[PDB]
């Protein structure tokens, strides 16, 4: 099976010199199927990379962002956390070993059978976000250890009205004295900014209330000590706002009001972060039209909106078509899926050399709400990932295992 | 009720004077007082039976080629090759999935204009000759992979597919060059359709390039007049009013003494109704603006709901039991149950106050609900239970036989 399959990335060569290879090795035949390269050595980079931003904060990685169980094995070794959405989710986990205490159950809205579902494999940590939910938790999961979430505001969604998480601090207040009442315990506070953060003092102003509620706590009667600042870190270094510049913000920030001696536990649910750079995706050209307008190009490839390319409905994506001389001439292009349905369109117009059936196109960043989405509509199959990892990887990766 | 094994091939009988909505009723009293409350579907067979009975009378002239990407399930393949119809494959899986159920290749046809070469070349290999194409170097891809093919030129309709006449006629010459036979035409006038006229202009166009192709000196016998057609009743423009558009233009562009063979690829027509959808109402939020409520489903945007970002759906949020004119309305949405704040599915409706564990009834969702779903989150597939009466078993007897 693929999905246990890890092939050695070797000294001297990157995932990039292996996508190269592979395409070379299937040049004279049809066996062209879109594939991915999943470097696991990127998510070892990244743990590190965290390690060394946020030495404060523990990592639990958001299984929803990709599921892959290469990647969950990987991180489960290096010693993360899993924030699981879902009884299939804390399955995934616990089945690669993974403790009930590394996991937190971090969805405000859970059905009651998933709840109990938690329970019955000693997921003590959820989160919660309304009076119904705590009416739910006390049948069915009733000694849990329950983490508040509060609203964060983000002035670019696309619908301000309608928040789906997140209580306000009036709410919030409201809803600890309600727990006190039916006897659960709240031990902490998370919230998420979101993935479209544009200024990191929204962290700032997520920490202020998020101590504010922790004031809250204490006045009720808990004993609050977990702090969780959620997730929406980028990826990839291809964004405005890059990750170094946020964690920059959100250190003086956990100081202030969270300060190591109060005892206060801080976690995070990075999702994106972890694996977004890690994979990369070659598709092959698979029909090509010319239209004539002066010169322009329709390209179908193999992966599209209903496959990997679901990110540019779901997840706000801006794909980013790479080729596998100066002076040759580029063309006005479209890229299209390749189902049957005139909605799947990857790109609308961009510029690139006039390319033949056989050529591949290459997609970086896309380990992050891609494969995790991919339905198979129309008959097209998920594109194959090839793991790899080199020895110094795999050595760094035994490093954190002990 | 219960699956027996694998919902995929278990059918259950629908008794005398029982529906759908009171199998959906029965399902839902069963599991009243214990905590499995899954999102679940109630697929009528006999629904599809019926839309073939509807075909027949509708388009006498025309043999219905169902279009698989609808939705894939085995069961429903295998009730309408029972029935009789062909099938509109676009890719291995899908002439896979009907090869399987014992349809021979000639009940198929491969309409997908822009085919990877080694999806190609697995038709060739399995005997599925008739494929459509709208572009040049679709004909060089047929010329090495699948040289015997029985082409049909897609056209375009009032853009991923169709060629223009005058690029119709540049690929019948091409086709001609290359020894490929073009044995018909095909449009496909699309679900969006609010004018049936349109049908006019493509069954038009299609005759001019049927003209085309005789000058260039091919046999054409073929005409393909796709999909598009409604699957329910709750559209303003009904099966029947575009069809007795249709049928006139078909006796006026393509008389049945001409020897043409007329074929359409209806998808959402056959099983848009026959799926009925009960969801959960797993959590529930009271906002004062003044009562307004929230509503957290077991079913979302990324499961049968993707209809809503790809299928340009508009969902009808029904209750199990009518309110009474007197029972007191709030705005209210209805949210799916993943972590993803997009993950909404009604912005705003009036419903009574409802609370967690009543259901919430969506009918018409058998078409691009199910086939486009995906376990995002880890949140699985709602079961589908099939059933079928036994006047409804018998009217597929009469049709197998
Ligand atoms: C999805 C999710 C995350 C991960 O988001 P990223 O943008 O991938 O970092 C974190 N926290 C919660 C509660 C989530 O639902
Ligand atoms: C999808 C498709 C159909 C089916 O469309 P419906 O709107 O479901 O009837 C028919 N023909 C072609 C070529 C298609 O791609």
């Amino acid at each position: 099976n693929e999905e246990f399959d890890c092939h050695f990335l070797d000294e001297g060569f990157t995932a990039k010199d292996i996508l190269d290879q592979k395409i070379n090795e299937v040049s004279s035949s049809d066996d062209k199927d879109a594939f991915y390269v999943a470097d696991l050595g990127d998510i070892l980079k990244k743990h590190l990379r965290w390690l060394k931003a946020l030495p404060r904060v523990t990592p639990f990685y958001a299984v929803k962002c990709n599921d892959s169980k290469a990647i969950v094995k990987t991180l489960a070794a290096t010693g993360t956390g899993f924030d699981c959405a879902s009884k299939t989710e804390i399955q995934l986990v616990q089945s690669l070993g993974v403790p009930p205490e590394r996991i937190i159950y971090a969805n405000p809205c859970k059905q009651v059978s998933q709840i109990k579902y938690a329970a019955n494999n000693g997921v003590q940590m959820m989160t919660f976000d309304s009076e119904v939910e705590l009416m739910k938790v006390a049948r069915a999961h009733p000694k849990a250890k329950l983490v508040l979430r509060i609203a964060t505001d983000d002035s670019k969604a696309v619908c301000r009205l309608s928040v789906k998480f997140g209580a306000t601090l009036r709410t919030s207040r409201l809803l600890l004295e309600r727990a006190k009442e039916l006897n659960i315990d709240v031990v902490g506070v998370s919230f998420h900014v979101g993935s479209g953060c544009t200024d990191p003092e929204t962290f700032v102003q997520a920490i202020s209330d998020a101590r504010c509620v922790f004031d809250m706590g204490a006045e009720v009667g808990f004993s609050m000590y977990l702090l969780d600042i959620g997730g929406g870190f980028p990826g990839s270094e291809d964004v405005k706002l890059k990750f170094e510049e946020i964690t920059g913000v959100i250190n003086p920030a956990l100081d202030k009001y969270f300060p190591s001696d109060s005892g206060v536990r801080i976690i995070a649910e990075p999702g994106r972060y972890y694996v977004a750079s890690a994979f990369t995706l070659a598709v092959n050209i698979i029909a090509k039209k010319i239209v004539l307008k002066e010169q322009t190009f329709m390209y179908y490839v193999n992966d599209g909106v209903y496959g990997s390319f679901n990110c540019i409905l779901y997840d706000h994506a801006h794909v980013k078509p790479l080729l596998q001389k100066p002076d040759e001439k580029y063309y006005s292009s479209s890229i299209w899926g390749p189902t049957c349905d005139g909605l799947d369109r990857i790109v609308e117009r961009c510029d690139l050399p006039e390319m033949h059936v056989g050529d591949w196109m290459l997609f970086e960043n896309m380990g992050a709400y891609t494969v995790a989405a991919a339905s198979t509509f129309n008959g097209f199959q998920r594109p194959t990932i090839y793991y790899v990892m080199s020895g110094p990887a795999w050595q760094l990766m035994q490093q954190f295992q002990n």
